[PDB]
C-alpha cells in the first residue's frame, strides 16, 4: 500500500471501549478431560489480562448420566473444574441428551425432567463456585437449532419451545440472578429458520408452558454469521439480522446480540495456510476494529466469539481453525502431545493491554481519511489511574491486513503521530511487532521440513517464533508527543504501548502451576490477577535443582515451556512480574516437582 498517516489523541478520550470479543468455543468430537485439552486450555488462559474469559463448549449435557430421577455430574464437574482452574467461565450450552436419557421435547414428561436437571444442575454449579460466579455465564440453548441434526433426538418446532421453557424455568427456579439466551444460530431469511425466529416470537409473545404466561424470558439474543473470508462481511451481515429482529419484535429493542461463532470462514477443520499465521490474528484484530468503529462507536451489539479453541489433526497441525497447533508426538515411550501458541492467540493477549476508553485516531492516505473498512487501521484506548500500583497508560493497536490473503512483496509505510500523552512521571514506551516473517511457528515448522514428530530441538526452534518482536522501553519525549515511521508487512499487527510509571512496584504472580508433557520437559502456567498494572516486559522464572534465572526473551504471556538441554526439570519453580522499569514484584509461592524412574 501507500504511505498511510495514523494520527491519535490522547488528549481526547471518546467513550468507553468494552473488550467484547473475549471468547472462544469448540465442540468435541463424537474428550474435555483429556491431557490433550487441559494442556489446551491452560494455554487459553494464559492469556494475558484476562483476553479469553469465555470458552462456548458444545455436548455439556452429554457429560452428565441419569439413573431411575438422579444425576450423575462427575465427568461436567470435571470439566467445569477445569475451566475454573484456568480462570475461563463456560459459555454453557444446554446441549445433549443426558447420555440417551432424553428423547423427545414435546414429551411433557421428559420436559418436566429437563426443567429438574437444569435446576439440579444450576443449584449445583452455585453451591460449588458462589452465585456471583454462576450468574456471570451465558447459559444458551442447543447449539444452531436450524443446522443440526438431532439424530436420536426428537425437537420439533413446539419441542424447541418447550425444551426452551424448561432452561428458563429450570434456571429461574434455581436463582432469578441466572442468564438464559439463544438461539444460537444465523437467521436465515424467512420461512428459513424456523425454530430460531420461531424462539424470538415465542419469548416475544408466546405462552409458557409450565406457568401460562405471555411470553417469556430472553436475557439476550445469539446470533452466528461468518465471513466467507470477509472481515466486513461479517458486521454487515450483523446489521442486517439485528435490524429485522428491531422492526419484527419491539420489545427486544435493547436486547443485547451476541454473534457466538464470528469466524472469518465456516468450516474450522478445513485446512486453510492463512489460519497458520499472522494472516488469520491480523483479520481477527481487524474484524474487531470494524466492530468498534463502525458499529459501537446504533444496535445493541455485546459479543463476538471467534470459535477457534478446538485441537488441530494430523496431517494439518497448523492450517486450521485453532488457537493453538497440536502435535501428538507418538515415537516417545509413552507417547505425548505438545502444544504450539499460534499467532492468533499471542495477538489475543495484544488485544487484551487495550484499555477502557477509546481515543481519537484517525487513518489517511494522502489526505483521505479511511475507515476501518480498508487494509490498514487502527485502535487506541487510554487508562485512567486506579490505584498507587496504576498509573496512566495508552495503547495503539495498528493492524496491516488483507482478510484471508497475504502476499510477501506486501509493505506499508506508517507514520504513526501520538500527540496530547498528558504529564507523568517515569513515561516510557514500548513496541510489539507481529508478522509471518518473525513471528510464525508455522514458518519455521515448514522451515525445518514438516517434521511430523518434531524433536525436542525442533520444538525449541519453533517456539521461539509465538512472542511478538519487542523493543525495550525508552523514555518519551517532552511534550507529550511522538512520531514513529513503522514499515509493517501485510499482514501484521504493531502495538505501541505508553506508560507513566506507577509509585509502586507490581503486584505478586499467584496460582503457579506445573503441566508435566514428557520427560525432561513441562508446561509453567500463573495467573497475572494480582499484577496490577499492564506495563509488565517480562515474568522472570527461576528454577531450583539455589534459584537461578531461566533465561529467555521477554514474554508477557502467562504460559512458559520449561525443556533445558539437561532434560533437568526435578527441583522448584517460582514467578514475577518485572515492570518497564526494571522493578520485579513479589515472587509467586513456589511449586515442586519431581521426576521418579
Ligand atoms: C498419533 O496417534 C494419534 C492417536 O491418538 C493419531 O490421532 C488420530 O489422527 C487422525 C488424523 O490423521 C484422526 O482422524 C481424523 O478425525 C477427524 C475428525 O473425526 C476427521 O475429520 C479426519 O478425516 C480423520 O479421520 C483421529 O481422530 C486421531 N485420533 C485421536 C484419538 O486423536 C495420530 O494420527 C498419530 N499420528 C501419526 C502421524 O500417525
Ligand atoms: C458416576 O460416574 C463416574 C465416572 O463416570 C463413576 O466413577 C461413579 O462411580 C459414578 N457414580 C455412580 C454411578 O453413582
Ligand atoms: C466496505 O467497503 C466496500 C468497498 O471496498 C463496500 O462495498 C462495503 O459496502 C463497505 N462496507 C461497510 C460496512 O462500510
Ligand atoms: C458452528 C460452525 N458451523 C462450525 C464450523 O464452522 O466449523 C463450528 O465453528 C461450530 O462447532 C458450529 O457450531
Ligand atoms: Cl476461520
Amino acid at each position: 500500500e501507500a504511505p498511510h498517516l495514523v494520527q491519535v489523541d490522547a488528549a481526547r478520550a471518546l467513550w468507553p471501549l468494552r473488550r467484547f470479543w473475549r471468547s472462544t468455543g469448540f465442540c468435541p468430537p463424537l474428550y474435555v478431560l483429556s491431557w490433550d485439552q487441559q494442556l489446551n486450555l491452560a494455554y487459553v488462559g494464559a492469556v494475558p489480562h484476562r483476553g479469553i474469559k469465555q470458552v462456548r463448549t458444545h455436548w455439556l449435557l452429554e457429560l452428565v448420566t441419569t439413573r431411575g430421577l438422579s444425576y450423575n455430574f462427575t465427568h461436567l464437574d470435571g470439566y467445569l473444574d477445569l475451566l475454573r482452574e484456568n480462570q475461563l467461565l463456560p459459555g454453557f450450552e444446554l446441549m445433549g441428551s443426558a447420555s440417551g436419557h432424553f428423547t423427545d421435547f414435546e414429551d411433557k414428561q421428559q420436559v418436566f425432567e429437563w426443567k429438574d436437571l437444569v435446576s439440579s444442575l444450576a443449584r449445583r454449579y452455585i453451591g460449588r463456585y458462589g452465585l456471583a460466579h454462576v450468574s456471570k455465564w451465558n447459559f444458551e440453548t442447543w447449539n444452531e437449532p436450524d443446522h443440526h441434526d438431532f439424530d436420536n433426538v426428537s425437537m420439533t418446532m413446539q419441542g424447541f419451545l418447550n425444551y426452551y421453557d424448561a432452561c428458563s424455568e429450570g434456571l429461574r427456579a434455581a436463582s432469578p440472578a441466572l442468564r438464559l439466551g439463544g438461539p444460537g444460530d444465523s437467521f436465515h431469511t424467512p420461512p428459513r429458520s424456523p425454530l430460531s425466529w420461531g424462539l424470538l416470537r415465542h419469548c416475544h409473545d408466546g405462552t409458557n408452558f409450565f406457568t401460562g404466561e405471555a411470553g417469556v424470558r430472553l436475557d439476550y439474543i445469539s446470533l452466528h454469521r461468518k465471513g466467507a473470508r470477509s472481515s466486513i462481511s461479517i458486521l454487515e451481515q450483523e446489521k442486517v439480522v439485528a435490524q429485522q429482529i428491531r422492526q419484527l419484535f419491539p420489545k427486544f429493542a435493547d436486547t443485547p446480540i451476541y454473534n457466538d461463532e464470528a469466524d472469518p470462514l465456516v468450516g474450522w477443520s478445513l485446512p486453510q495456510p492463512w489460519r497458520a499465521d499472522v494472516t488469520y490474528a491480523a483479520m481477527v484484530v481487524k474484524v474487531i476494529a470494524q466492530h468498534q468503529n463502525l458499529l459501537l462507536a446504533a444496535f445493541p451489539y455485546a459479543l463476538l466469539s471467534n470459535d477457534n479453541a478446538f485441537l488441530s489433526y494430523h496431517p494439518h497441525p497448523f492450517a486450521q481453525r485453532t488457537l493453538t497447533a497440536r502435535f501428538q508426538v507418538n515415537n516417545t515411550r509413552p507417547p505425548h502431545v505438545q502444544l504450539l501458541r499460534k499467532p492468533v492467540l499471542t495477538a489475543m493477549g495484544l488485544l487484551a493491554l487495550l484499555d477502557e476508553e477509546q481515543l481519537w485516531a484517525e487513518v489517511s492516505q494522502a489526505g483521505t481519511v479511511l475507515d476501518s473498512n480498508h487494509t490498514v487501521g487502527v485502535l487506541a484506548s487510554a487508562h485512567r489511574p486506579q490505584g498507587p500500583a496504576d498509573a496512566w497508560r495508552a495503547a495503539v493497536l495498528i493492524y496491516a491486513s488483507d482478510d484471508t490473503r497475504a502476499h510477501p512483496n506486501r509493505s506499508v509505510a506508517v507514520t504513526l503521530r501520538l500527540r496530547g500523552v498528558p504529564p507523568g512521571p517515569g513515561l516510557v514506551y514500548v513496541t510489539r511487532y507481529l508478522d509471518n516473517g518473525l513471528c510464525s511457528p508455522d514458518g519455521e515448522w515448514r522451515r525445518l521440513g514438516r517434521p511430523v514428530f518434531p524433536t525436542a530441538e525442533q520444538f525449541r526452534r519453533m517456539r521461539a517464533a509465538e512472542d511478538p518482536v519487542a523493543a525495550a522501553p525508552r523514555p518519551l519525549p517532552a511534550g507529550g508527543r511522538l512520531t514513529l515511521r513503522p514499515a509493517l508487512r501485510l499482514p501484521s499487527l504493531l502495538l505501541v504501548h505508553v506508560c507513566a510509571r506507577p509509585e509502586k512496584p507490581p503486584g505478586q504472580v499467584t496460582r503457579l502451576r506445573a503441566l508435566p508433557l514428557t520427560q525432561g520437559q513441562l508446561v509453567l502456567v500463573w495467573s497475572d490477577e494480582h499484577v496490577g498494572s499492564k506495563c509488565l516486559w517480562t515474568y522472570e522464572i527461576q528454577f531450583s535443582q539455589a534459584y537461578t534465572p531461566v533465561s529467555r526473551k521477554p514474554s508477557t504471556f502467562n504460559l512458559f515451556v520449561f525443556s533445558p538441554d539437561t532434560g533437568a526439570v526435578s527441583g522448584s519453580y517460582r514467578v514475577r512480574a518485572l515492570d518497564y522499569w526494571a522493578r520485579p514484584g513479589p515472587f509467586s509461592d513456589p511449586v515442586p516437582y519431581l521426576e521418579v524412574p
